[PDB]
């Protein structure tokens, strides 16, 4: 049981730098959001009182809980006639971000049988879709070793494979969104990311904004680009466990040698 | 590649769950959208003052509203959901340079949080075979599986929905909705435990960090039921097709 006990103290190590590291990136989000948050609950506040002083007829407090009323939009006159969230092709891009653990949630399920289902649902489809993955990704890594055919030339392979595919799967798609959808060139790219990373925050969604053959090319583009970032975040993985295992050599030899 | 006509499998699981919450949420869908048109014909009506047109604004503002949070501690929060891929959504990075650092801070904390719930997913499995070793010829391999799975779904599932449901404020299923989306690395955004003062939320971010581990090995084990299962379909199927071309025969 002396593994057990080599065992615990490596993954007790590497809890303490994630702590770290979820601390940094603590502090330094928030002194990067902190401020527009403060101007926005100010400015947000001036035009409360802006429009309760020029319509103080309104029992005033029910501004307050209209909004509440309507943070439960989270309509008008003009246009009180829409389309559907739930519609023939939307629930199937629902039914994808269940399976590939995306969740964008900008629609998601209130009804119980809508919620159960999506249990049961995401239980069976998220092994399903790894077995669907996994061939894609096999079949994406067999096209590239055919493509490329003693360790300097397999980092320069390493090399061409990041680009082609940072061409097809960040650079083109992020444009083609950039387009259709009108963002911007890094809401392109932070869209792209946060998508093929499965972690999808839903702040910005390639079928939120209201040619149909747009997205039966997205969800495909999920598809190989998952493969994609899934070998991308493996060598991630692997460059940080060599400079890991190799800082540990260094400060080991610094301790030991002590300036002589 | 005939193997990996699973893709029409899955287009196949894609459309059915379609048709289903296409029929399980377009109805609600409805009544929830007519019964916000009564209101605010409500409002309008039983506040003359207000016009068709102070409304408009009104509502345009709000929307822009849509774009305290990034706390001392939601940060941490935050980024906790950045490497564990399960982005809530709940608060999202709105500055230039903070989608970039986000960008990094992902393509970074991934596999690093990767290595940590390898470990601990390891450690645990190591702490679960001590226990089952002891508990536990070809047909107790099944029973020492139910028995993981039921233990499983009592400490990761059923109690801390239960604290989910008392705390939180949440149904039973809401609860066990809650638990699902999040250790199955989904995450909508629709309900999370500290998205609506130092001890919920931690308690919380170390059960998410050792359910994780264990969904994934339940969702591991599924996979590999469903391999099971498609292999003993595809022998069915050529058992049927054989005595199909013996019939023929005859
Ligand atoms: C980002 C932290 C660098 C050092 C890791 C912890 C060293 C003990
Ligand atoms: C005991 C191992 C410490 C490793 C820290 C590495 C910092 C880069
Ligand atoms: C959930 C039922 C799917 C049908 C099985 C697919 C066999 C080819
Ligand atoms: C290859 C047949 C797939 C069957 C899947 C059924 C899962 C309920
Ligand atoms: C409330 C249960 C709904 C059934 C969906 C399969
Ligand atoms: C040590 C097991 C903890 C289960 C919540
Ligand atoms: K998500
Ligand atoms: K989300
Ligand atoms: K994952
Ligand atoms: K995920
Ligand atoms: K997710």
């Amino acid at each position: 049981s002396a593994i057990n006990v080599m065992k615990w103290k490596t993954v007790s190590t590497i809890f303490l730098v994630v702590v770290l590291y979820l601390i940094i990136g603590a502090t330094v989000f928030k002194a990067l959001e902190q401020p527009q948050e403060i101007s926005q609950r100010t400015t947000i506040v001036i035009q409360r009182e802006k429009f309760l002083r020029a319509h103080p007829c309104v029992s005033d407090q029910e501004l307050d809980e209209l909004i509440q009323q309507i943070v439960a939009a989270d309509p008008l006159g003009a246009s009180s006639n829409q389309v559907s969230h739930w519609d023939l092709g939307s629930s199937f891009f629902f039914a994808g971000t269940v399976i590939t653990t995306i969740g964008f949630g900008n629609i998601s399920p209130r009804t119980e049988g809508g919620k159960i289902f999506c249990i049961i649902y995401a239980l069976l489809g998220i092994p399903l879709f790894g077995f669907l993955l996994a061939g894609v990704g096999d079949q994406l890594g067999t096209i590239f070793g055919k493509g490329i055919a003693q360790t300097k030339i397999r980092i320069i392979s390493t090399i061409i494979f990041i680009l082609f595919g940072c061409v097809l799967f960040v650079a083109l798609p992020a444009v083609i969104f950039k387009h259709i959808e009108g963002w911007s060139a890094l809401d392109a790219i932070y869209f792209v990311v946060i998508t093929l990373t499965t972690i999808g925050f839903g702040d910005y969604v390639a079928g939120g904004s209201d040619l149909d053959f747009y997205k039966p090319v997205v969800w495909f583009w999920i598809l190989v680009g998952l493969a994609y970032f899934a070998a991308v975040l493996s060598m991630i993985g692997d460059w940080l466990r060599v400079i890991a295992k190799k800082t540990k050599e260094a400060v080991g030899e610094f301790r030991a040698h002590a300036a002589e």
